[PDB]
C-alpha cells in the first residue's frame, strides 16, 4: 500500500516519519535518537493533532532549548510544526525540515495484523 505523512527530514540525509502518537526526543531512550551533548537525555516530544493533521514540538526543560525558524521556543509549550519549518534540538548538528507526502508500505509490514489494522483504520 501507499501511506500519507509527515516526516523530518535531516540535512544529514535521513528521513524520520512522524507517526499519528506522542514521542520523545533526546540523547537517551527516545524514539528520535540525537548524539551531540547539546540535546538533553529526554530533550522534547512531537505529539499529533488528530484534529488538524498537525505535528506540536514541546521542549521538556532543556538545557539549550528547540529551535524553530532558528528561534528558541518557549519552554513547556506546544508549537505547532508546519510545511518547510527548519527544526533544531539544542545545537545538534541535525537540521530538520517538516515535510508531508506519500511513503510505501513494505509488503513484509502488511503481514503484521496490528499494523494493518491500525492502517486500514487509518
Amino acid at each position: 500500500m501507499s501511506l500519507t505523512s509527515w516526516f523530518l527530514v535531516s540535512s544529514g540525509g535521513t528521513r524520520h516519519r512522524l507517526p499519528r502518537e506522542m514521542i520523545f526526543v533526546g540523547r537517551d531512550d527516545c524514539e528520535l535518537m540525537l548524539q551531540s551533548r547539546s540535546v538533553d537525555k529526554q530533550h522534547a516530544v512531537i505529539n499529533y493533532d488528530a484534529s488538524t493533521d498537525e505535528h506540536l514540538v514541546k521542549d521538556l526543560g532543556s538545557l539549550n532549548g528547540t529551535f524553530v525558524n532558528d528561534v528558541r521556543i518557549p519552554e513547556q509549550t506546544y508549537i505547532t510544526l508546519k510545511l518547510e519549518d527548519k527544526l533544531r534540538f539544542g545545537y545538534d548538528t541535525n537540521l530538520f525540515t517538516v515535510v508531508q507526502g506519500e511513503m510505501r508500505v513494505p509488503e513484509e509490514a502488511l503481514k503484521h495484523e496490528k499494523f494493518t489494522i491500525q492502517l486500514q483504520l487509518s
